[PDB]
């Protein structure tokens, strides 16, 4: 039976997720959880998913952003956002750190808070160490949109949601997503 | 006819609303806007409504708490929230300021942001000067829930929503409303 995404309010979403013992990652139990996360991420088209989002208090995140996913997306947007596809990625016990001080502003959403969006500031490029599916130690360097997904998801592992880190008065309904940014609001884009 | 409530996103909601020229408050025009606000506020049952919430960039707010509105809520809650009913109140060019440093934590919602709630800190007792429906100069002192509504609504007049004022990780789906506050969160109620 495939789990359902839990929403804002459920504590596992706002509480720090504990590590998976490296060596259990190759387990049918954890492997199962990972396959679930991937199935859920794909089943309601999104590009990232963190364990807590399915009631699993473990430090695990998954992400994928496909050519197709992007196929439908304003060429200009794809540009400014610097969104490039990348193969399905799984990371247990990830540890994210910014590679530089360049940032960017764009709208973010979460399957745990649907119907809404909000512009949030993220580092343009980052590095992430941790383990993959088979429990193999890895290091990942990303930038652009993929870098944003990584941050969003990892945040989930420490019980943080975008709504608590969003730009004032940008929060909005999906239907209002592309509405003039109110006077005083920083402008979407990146330093470099 | 009647205007619809604008959902978060619409710029009018996040931009400071201009004052209404006293002396015009008695205007047939402004009187219409206030009647609209009251009708909408009551239509989608609510206790507070600000002009911007209907697309009107003016400093006007309307509010009222009914024993019927209070009816569908446990008394154990209504007590803790110091929630009492109060007559329909209309305030143009309201100016709020706290009467003390005592605050309270409870869950708030906004018709411009439905399906969700979040705990927010508010001053327990406040004062509000401004004009009433007929343009009459007034001063209002309140506490408990009515004090909160007044804060919530006035904030609107400055383009501010609770979501940009909420307690970290208390923001939730109206359904999960009765779920536990996360470890590290303050407690609800007064100090
Ligand atoms: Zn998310
Ligand atoms: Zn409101």
């Amino acid at each position: 039976d495939l789990p359902e995404i839990v929403a804002s309010g459920d504590p596992v979403l706002h509480e720090k997720a504990r590590e998976v013992d490296p060596g259990e990652i190759g387990s049918e139990r954890i492997q199962k959880i990972i396959d679930d996360m991937i199935k859920v991420m794909r089943l309601a088209p999104g590009v990232g998913l963190a364990a807590p989002q399915i009631g699993v208090p473990l430090r695990i995140i998954v992400l994928e952003d496909t050519k197709e996913y992007i196929s439908y997306a304003p060429k200009e947007e794809i540009l400014a956002q610097e969104r490039r596809h990348f193969d399905l990625m799984v990371m247990v016990n990830p540890v994210l750190k910014e590679r530089s001080n360049k940032k960017a502003l764009f709208f973010e959403g979460c399957l745990s808070v649907d119907g809404f969006r909000a512009a949030v500031e993220r580092y343009l490029e980052v590095v992430v160490t941790g383990y993959d599916r088979q429990g193999k130690r890895i290091e990942v360097n990303a930038s652009g949109w993929q870098a944003r997904i990584l941050q969003h998801e990892c945040d989930h592992l420490d019980g943080n949601l975008y709504v608590d880190k969003m730009v004032p008065r940008t929060f909005r309904t999906v239907d209002n997503l592309d509405l003039p940014l109110a006077e005083g609001c920083p402008k979407l884009g990146s330093h470099h």
